């Protein structure tokens, strides 16, 4: 239990070892990484949240997280929150945002998969599933996981907004809604869009962000940007992602060719190559993203995206 | 002798202006059954869809039977009114031949089901007691989604499966059309839905026939969910007869709205509060900022074919605002 002390001192950097922290912590990583990050931002006392009921809630929370889905577990969750939390902090910024869209930018990260069953929203749809007969086949899984989040607030001793005001508790809650709901994939493209616009129309003294359009608009492509931050980490925290996200893309892939269906791209492991989807995956999607991001926040991430580079030009290599 | 009336009132099912509300009496509480039954008959949709006409029936008696027989507003005949509506304004002149089968399925079936399961109180009211629904759909078209889930849920039924013969691409593309439908029908989408269709009509291409030119998914979506959120907003272009149980109706849901936010210490809803409401007031104000705006447009989408609900509205206004001085 003091080696996870340790590991926990790197909270505040990119590269946190999140896989041994979860191993240490007993596969508790959300647990620990979120009581570690509402410390070190003050947010128990800004917001006066006991911490008992803080504890309360991350467990259940994080009990909600399949143990048996490879990626879209509790170690992906804890992994997105440091990351947010770190991203938060670019210079580009400084205490720019609110607090309160500090803590629902954080909140969000925790609650964002919850409950993920390690299947596809379109996999969702196309078998009919209840899900998607419940959401009308729109942002199936980010609709639930929202849900599900907000749920668990109403077990015993699990609101940890209790000393909220009514407009902080309003307030919040609309931006989680709006920032978990822009991590559904089909809307990466216009989200991508409207940062490259806000890039091109930047105004900086550091970012001046003046209306909530614009400034929801940068939390939602910053969590999304957590959310695809696994190519731009060491590349032994990346190699392990990509193992657990080709597990659960393979296991989904068998059911479609069982049932007769199309199977979806990567998902087919009698003709995968995982080393040129992830090239592919970079250069197409978390490339163009983490560039334009780049841009918004220049100079600052320079590191993060040299990591990305360097990575991509490993997997590259693999290919012969 | 009943069903001898009843039989008769059908016959008006291509009018403005049915008897709905004595057509759910002599139906037996079931207009949202027998209107549909009468209109899949006319348009010839259990023969198109080969649809069984006793799995018509189960379905159509098991949607029914998820209104709210206790509210006084969004209840089985609201539906059945809105969906007569809807097929009448399907065949309007402008529209012949405009629309396939399966699209005008959709706009019927969308009709149908568009306020299945709805307790009587408003979205905003969901949101702000932190209703199980609100939580369920996080505050986004809470209402609308829900009506959607619970027509969809009820087709797996036994016998309900009215699609059960259409193929896999027509039962994808109905359902895509019906929820696009559907979720339109909320209130806040309400001004943007009508700024596209101003757009629409500034714009708008005819035939060599005559009717509407509509080549592509999005300007054909647009047709319907327009034309079903006219059909939902109808109450005012009806004969004065009907128009005013309508509103008789409303205000009873509102009323008893504004009483559960009264005794929880909320600001009341506007219209809601029953000692400080001008019913006339507000039929007045509705018309003129909502529903005018919205059906003199689709009066312009279709001219002339519409002139006659343009003018029967435009009377119920005057009518409304005469009883104010
Ligand atoms: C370590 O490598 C991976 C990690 C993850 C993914 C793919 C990886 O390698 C190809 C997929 C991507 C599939 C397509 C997709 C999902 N969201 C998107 C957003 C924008 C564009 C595409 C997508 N994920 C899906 O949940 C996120 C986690
Ligand atoms: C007979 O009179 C009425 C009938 C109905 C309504 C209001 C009436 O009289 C004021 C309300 C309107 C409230 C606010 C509202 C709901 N949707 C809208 C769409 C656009 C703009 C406002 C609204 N309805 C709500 O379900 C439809 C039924
Ligand atoms: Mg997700
Ligand atoms: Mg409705
Ligand atoms: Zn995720
Ligand atoms: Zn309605």
């Amino acid at each position: 239990e003091d080696v996870l002390a340790k590991e926990l001192e790197d909270v505040n950097k990119w590269g946190l070892h999140v896989f041994r922290i979860a191993e240490l912590s007993g596969n508790r990583p959300l647990t620990v990484i979120m009581h570690t990050i509402f410390q070190e931002r003050d947010l128990l006392k800004t917001f006066k949240i006991p911490v008992d009921t803080l504890i309360t809630y991350l467990m259940t929370l994080e009990d909600h997280y399949h143990a048996d889905v490879a990626y879209h577990n509790n170690i992906h969750a804890a992994d997105v929150v440091q990351s947010t939390h770190v991203l938060l902090s670019t210079p580009a910024l400084e205490a720019v945002f609110t607090d309160l869209e500090i803590l629902a930018a954080i909140f969000a990260s925790a609650i964002h998969d919850v409950d993920h069953p390690g299947v596809s929203n379109q996999f969702l749809i196309n078998t009919n599933s209840e899900l998607a007969l419940m959401y009308n086949d729109s942002s199936v899984l980010e609709n639930h996981h929202l849900a599900v989040g907000f749920k668990l607030l109403q077990e015993e001793n699990c609101d940890i907004f209790q000393n909220l005001t009514k407009k902080q508790r309003q307030s919040l809650r609309k931006m989680v809604i709006d920032i978990v709901l822009a991590t559904d994939m089909s809307k990466h493209m216009n989200l991508l869009a409207d940062l490259k616009t806000m890039v091109e129309t930047k105004k900086v003294t550091v970012l001046l962000l003046d209306n909530y359009s614009d400034r929801i608009q940068v939390l939602q492509n910053m969590v999304h940007c957590a959310d695809l931050s696994n190519p731009t980490k060491p590349l032994q925290l990346y190699r392990q992602w990509t193992d657990r996200i080709m597990e659960e893309f393979f296991r989904q892939g068998d059911r479609e060719r069982e049932r007769g269906m199309e199977i979806s791209p990567m998902c087919d492991k009698h003709n995968a190559s995982v080393e040129k989807s992830q090239v592919g995956f970079i250069d197409y999607i978390v490339h163009p993203l983490w560039e334009t991001w780049a841009d918004l926040v220049h100079p600052d991430a320079q590191d993060i995206l040299d990591t990305l580079e360097d990575n991509r030009e490993w997997y590259q290599s693999t290919i012969p």
